[PDB]
């Protein structure tokens, strides 16, 4: 299988992107810094935009600035006028959109800071971009090398702003290559948990994907991957918002995969409550139940980085099924 | 129909609404001018965050400040704590979400000023507001009215802060006055539109709404509304999103409303290209194609006001289609 060899390099290219030297993101952390940006804007569409989104608060903390994400058409020029100045990055999974290309020349009218990334060299919006911040991609792995290269770049503006010692620098290296090491394991297990119920998901009308908001772009990109891979609906809620508004998100055809990263009150009586309607609930966590539906597994759990871990078993299921 | 009831009325309860003396968007515009308040985040959910996304840049031009939109799960305390001081605006429809609450007390705890925008008075969201400024409804216009709640207290920003004189806002009212004078013309043209499409429309497997960037609101909250009435798949798209996910957007099975507001030749282009593949395409607007499928009608257009124009014809589709 053709999708089994992108995923099983992934954790490796996550970890050289761990000992390359990124003298791109450190020219553009010196630029912010002393060119008086006041905010980081993240700009894409699709994958790019979920990237954005599961990167939003990693970057806010360490670049101890405001954080945005949006989509390029959001980013108007009284919007682009009213804001103060920023650093606006355009990301995409290829070379760029119009719209995004667009986006970051109306930025940088105004005066605004423009970065580009983009996950090939060149790229068309590096035509509008001050600092090429390319996802080393050379020559699946997308999403997650997005999110990583946004971290790298939070931690790149940390460190010039002399906010990132040695000890915090490695702390965060060690976390995250804790992470990556542990994502073979989760690959294998999601395997095994993804062909048990292949039967069960395909006989469902539509999917819904739901979790915490801290895993929002998770399940985000996971339903838009299974939509474009398995070309049936598929949607992704913050848990919450899936509550409010129920009744326009399920039905007895739907099957719902719940991200459980720790135990929810909550979370558990929305189960409880589907389960006795409807025997297509498949929740993922540490502590699920060990029924053959859900996927109980050891997750790492990283406040942080979990984020490269949950999407996997998502992306499985849009291998095997 | 109890649907027509409530749309028939709808122009005259908007009318209405320019007329009232509203001290409370006032208090709440004095209040933002005199406690450094640097920016307006509008949050919510359904109708009422697209009523916010149809409203953000009239606010943002008039408050002459940064207006954000996003849904309560999105303003954590990490995000609240990062922001500068800003006038948090809780929007609900009904008496309030337990979401909306949550971030708006999430805000105040911060230091942030907080209000209120729901359709019932007292709403459960008022609890966590320092302004209550609640849509005056009196017991459909739910969208519309929020939509104009929003966009005068806009105008009382811009009054308190003397960037709004007597012409100017003389000028809005009159705009937005001849805006809803037109709507009872558009919701008999709507409807006989709509009974001319109707079969069409039902037999489609998915209806997908496209738009400019200005209408996003409006394809967002049609989107949800005949959703939520047809109980079928119903997705709204800014155009070029739409272009660039085409794929993943829109197949053979499907149907196309367009917006038109204007003559745009790439929207002109995807219909053509569209239209050899499937028959299903309906443009909406002042310049679109006289077939029977589309809806030509001669709106006032207000590059502003035009927002309460466009969610007609939807509105009219969830109203007669099932």
């Amino acid at each position: 299988n053709l999708y089994f060899q992108g995923m099983n390099e992934t954790p490796l290219r996550l970890l050289e992107m761990l000992t390359q030297t990124r003298e791109d993101l450190w020219r553009a952390a010196q630029a912010l810094t002393e060119r008086g940006v006041t905010r980081i804007i993240l700009t894409g569409s699709g994958t790019s935009y979920h990237g954005a989104l599961t990167a939003r608060t990693f970057m806010q903390r360490w670049c101890a600035l405001p954080v945005d994400v949006c989509w390029p058409f959001m980013l108007d020029d009284e919007t682009l006028a009213r804001s103060g100045k920023a650093l606006v990055v355009g990301i995409s999974q290829g070379g760029g959109s119009l719209s995004t290309l667009a986006a970051m020349e109306r930025a940088r009218n105004v005066g605004h800071i423009t970065a580009s990334m983009a996950g090939v060299a060149p790229a068309t919006i590096d035509r509008a971009a001050d600092y090429i911040l390319t996802v080393p991609c050379g020559e699946t792995k997308g999403y997650h090398c997005t999110v990583l290269n946004l971290m790298l770049l939070a931690l790149a503006v940390a460190g010039q702003q002399q906010r990132l010692d040695g000890e915090q620098r490695r702390s965060l290296l060690l976390r995250m290559e804790k992470t990556f090491n542990h994502l073979p394991a989760l690959v294998t297990a999601s395997q095994a948990w993804a062909q048990t119920n292949a039967l069960a998901l395909r006989d469902s009308a539509d999917i819904r994907l739901t979790g915490p908001a801290t895993l929002f772009g998770t399940v985000q990109e996971g339903a838009l991957k299974m939509l474009e891979t398995l070309r049936c609906p598929v949607s992704g809620y913050e848990f919450e918002e899936f509550i409010h508004g129920i009744y326009n998100a399920f039905n007895a055809q739907s099957a719902l995969i719940m991200l459980d990263p720790q135990p929810d009150a909550r979370q558990d009586r929305l189960a409880q409550i589907l389960g006795e309607w409807t025997p297509s609930i498949y929740r993922i966590g540490p502590q699920v139940e060990n029924n053959g539906l859900n996927l109980n597994f050891p997750f790492v759990n990283d406040e942080d980085f979990a984020v490269f871990e949950y999407i996997i078993p998502l992306q499985m299921l849009c291998a095997i099924l």
